[PDB]
């Protein structure tokens, strides 16, 4: 039963900034695609960093986060 587009929600955030990334989180730079995963109460959000050369995860803080509900090849 293999429909295609429909199955299960997704949230793919991209970083609106370039950040450092302390010992116990992860770094990262702003204009990567991440999938939203996990939200804590504190507001760190658990993503997945999708550069592809060196992909990652790591807690990063939702303030780096937006909606990226726009997408490339719009004409």
């Amino acid at each position: 039963g293999s429909s295609g587009s429909s199955g299960n929600l997704k949230d793919v955030y991209v970083s609106i900034a370039d950040y450092e990334g302390d010992e116990e989180t992860a770094g990262f730079q702003e204009g990567v695609s991440m999938e939203v995963l996990e939200r804590n109460p504190n507001g760190w959000w658990y993503c997945q960093i999708l550069d592809g050369v060196k992909p990652f995860k790591g807690w990063v803080p939702s303030n780096y986060l937006e909606k990226k509900n726009s997408g490339p090849s719009s004409g």
